């Protein structure tokens, strides 16, 4: 809890809570002086000086880089205080695609294929973003891609942003900190980084997959091994052909054969999403 003349409560009013983790949460806030809403986590503040001080920051600094882009969520502001650690982005008001699945399979639904065919060019542009930067997001997965929907009053919209940066990494970094087993490359498990950005590409594909109804994906096992050797989950739908092969390609054995994120955003298949 913050004291009552934290900037936290002096600046913000607090509302809904949106999200929970071991050491923190994350409120749904107004920020006093420009009315609009914000999604502050605030989280027990990492130890001074610390390697847990280390991987919060870089976080915040992998924002800062990339909260610029479209497709990636914007960052406003991080702060510390009363033994936290704040960090203020952009509310989306569609949750994560973890919760937009969820309430779909409630419901006994899906993202359909014109929808998948969104997401996939929506994120990958993010994707080809973060690559462009000498960077790779390294947990792409359901829960870390944000969605705002949003009205245009006066035009003469769903967007899927890529959130959660706490694993971006250097494309060259000798360690990697490996991101969910669930979607997690073979080649990164195994240690080799000489294609890091194709891990992301990996990930994004299952993510699809998990879009489009999958069951929930193994985080080890016999049939992990069997999507390392590039077979697809299933899903209860039937995607066309070109759709079906774009995802199968981005979940290749050989992380050269999976399209790059420019590749995949110049995808023929994905030009009716454009
Ligand atoms: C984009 C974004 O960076 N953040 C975010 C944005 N917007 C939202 N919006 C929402 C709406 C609604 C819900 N749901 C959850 C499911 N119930 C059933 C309804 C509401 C959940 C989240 N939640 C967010 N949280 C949960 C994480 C948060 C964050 C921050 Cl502030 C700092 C560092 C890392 C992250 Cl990932
Ligand atoms: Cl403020
Ligand atoms: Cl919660
Ligand atoms: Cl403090
Ligand atoms: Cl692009
Ligand atoms: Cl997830
Ligand atoms: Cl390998
Ligand atoms: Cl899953
Ligand atoms: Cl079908
Ligand atoms: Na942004």
């Amino acid at each position: 809890a913050m004291g009552m003349k934290s900037r936290y409560t002096t600046e913000f009013h607090e509302l809904e809570k949106i999200g929970s983790g071991e050491f923190g949460s994350v409120f749904k806030c107004v920020k006093r002086l420009d009315g609009c809403i914000y999604a502050i986590k605030r989280s027990k503040k990492p130890l001074a000086g610390s390697v847990d001080e280390q991987n919060a920051l870089r976080e915040v600094y992998a924002h800062a880089v990339l909260g610029q882009h479209s497709h990636v969520v914007r960052y406003f502001s991080a702060w510390a205080e009363d033994d936290h650690m704040l960090i203020q982005n952009e509310y989306c008001n569609g949750g994560s695609l973890a919760d937009a699945i969820s309430e779909n399979y409630r419901i006994m639904s899906y993202f359909k294929e014109a929808e998948l065919k969104d997401l996939l060019l929506q994120v990958g542009r993010g994707l080809r973003y973060i690559h462009s930067m000498s960077l790779v997001h390294m947990d792409i997965k359901p829960s870390n891609i944000f969605i705002s929907r949003t009205s245009i009053p006066n035009a003469a919209k769903v967007m899927f942003k890529i959130g959660d940066l706490g694993h971006v990494t250097r494309i060259s970094s000798p360690q990697v900190e490996e991101g969910d087993s669930r979607f997690l490359a073979n080649e990164v498990l195994q240690e080799n980084y000489t294609h890091l950005p194709k891990a992301d590409i990996f990930a994004l594909a299952l993510t699809v997959v998990c879009a489009a109804g999958a069951e929930p994906l193994p985080r080890n096992g016999d049939q992990w091994h069997e999507i390392r050797q590039g077979r697809l989950p299933r899903i209860p739908q039937v995607l066309s052909q070109e759709f079906t092969e774009l995802l199968k390609v981005m979940i290749h054995p050989d992380p050269e054969r999976r399209p790059s994120a420019m590749a995949l955003v110049k995808h023929s298949v994905l030009l009716s999403a454009s």
